């Protein structure tokens, strides 16, 4: 997230929010504005967390 632009504060919090499982259409639904775009690669991001943690998502 934040090697890729997502602004390191938010990222961890968003985060948070991958956590419950949910595709990236709940994440844009709390984003409230168009943030269309990201979810290209935070669908990527879902499998770097169980490949090898959600603190590796961090800096994605």
């Amino acid at each position: 997230l934040v090697a890729y632009g997502i602004a390191q504060g938010t990222a961890e919090k968003v985060v948070s929010l991958i956590n419950a499982g949910l595709t990236v259409g709940s994440i844009i639904s709390i984003l409230g504005g168009v943030t269309v775009g990201l979810s290209g690669v935070f669908t990527a991001v879902k499998a770097a967390i169980a490949k090898q943690g959600i603190k590796k998502a961090i800096q994605l």
